[PDB]
């Protein structure tokens, strides 16, 4: 789902890169402080989520006010003046635009480097720890190897981008994935936990 | 649930008691070597469960043959003639009362001591480590203590005996409802336990 955005324990993370800042202050507060050419910024998206409620700010800032800042710096000051949204088809392409590239950042890169559910020694690895991602993407941390699941497209590839291999272990992959993804949805049906780690089986 | 004798995760549990011998052979089988009047062994009962259907064997051994046997000994020999039983309605009276004694044994004593759902530093107790039992006793091990809530009745204590609650004792029912509810939920895993694991943010 592409609307609302889902930051749930994403908070205090960031990303930065030539298209701008990105920033989830909170769980139910994510910013794109947007790079214009000439590294100033002219715009800033304010994305902010009541319960099933999601309201977009669209800041406007003149040009040559403020420059493009790092990661761990200030956050930017914010207008007075906003443009607010309240549903996605409200806004207008051109602000869509800029809204699909933060989602996109939190629930694709930021939520991919965020471990959710961790399972040591599986009977299926007893030897390394199974690590399901935000994103839903499988990560096998094996001694100087990660054998790594994409949720998107179902790949399968081990890593030091990197590629790749298959066969044996590769029909392996799944049942954890499985299991996990099983784990997970189960632990769906919690009561209103994450993050986990755990250990099941044996011995033990 | 009386019938049939939950056995899951219980292979290789054994009590040794005056009224006889209590051995979990399978998680499909358990054993009663009952103890007579002279420590003979008179009667044995056999419990299996196949999938959802039970059969308990009673076999009857003659009088001042065999000793009841202490723990880990060699399981006594078996008879080729017991009495079958495929439901609970079929046993006799005298029958029902062993297989009762087996029953409870197997479901409150063996399974109070087999730890099922271990949670380590749970928000209310960041310093100990949560044991939800097979029984569905919650056993909370701390320093030179450990906090019991026995699930039959209840009633909480710590730690001989002794007991204690007050400030504490509210501490208990939500942990115990986050592992039930944690147990339940696991419950509708597919066709795991037992299962030791942290969660949240403490680490
Ligand atoms: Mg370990
Ligand atoms: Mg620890
Ligand atoms: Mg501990």
């Amino acid at each position: 789902q592409l609307w609302p955005i889902r930051m749930d324990r994403l908070e205090g993370q960031r990303v930065c890169t030539a298209g701008g800042r990105y920033i989830v202050e909170l769980d139910t507060r994510c910013r794109f402080e947007v790079a214009a050419q000439g590294n100033f910024v002219k715009r800033i998206l304010i994305v902010e989520v009541d319960e099933m409620v999601q309201t977009v700010y669209v800041h406007r800032i003149p040009d040559r006010t403020v420059r493009g800042r790092n990661g761990e710096e200030e956050l930017i000051t914010l207008t007075n003046n906003p443009f607010v949204y309240t549903s996605y088809s409200q806004m207008p392409k051109e602000v869509q635009n800029d809204y699909m590239r933060l989602q996109k950042m939190v629930a694709v890169t930021i939520s991919g480097r965020v471990a959710k559910v961790t399972f040591r020694r599986p009977s299926q690895f007893p030897d390394a720890q199974a690590q399901l991602m935000e994103n839903g993407d499988l990560r096998i941390k094996l001694p100087r190897s990660v054998i790594v699941r994409k949720m998107d497209n179902g790949e399968i590839f081990n890593c030091i981008q990197k590629q790749a291999v298959s066969g044996i272990t590769l029909t392996k992959v799944n049942e954890v994935y499985k299991y996990l993804i099983r784990f997970e949805q189960c632990l769906n049906g919690m009561d209103r936990c994450f993050p986990i780690v755990f250990s099941a089986g044996t011995n033990m």
